């Protein structure tokens, strides 16, 4: 449920990075 997460964990080193990276899906 978390596929953006798990892609972002294998090009970063931080999962609250990932996690504010996912946070927003629509670009503003």
């Amino acid at each position: 449920v978390d596929a953006c997460y798990e892609a972002c964990m294998h090009h970063h080193m931080n999962s609250d990075d990932c996690i504010e990276a996912c946070k927003n899906p629509v670009p503003p």
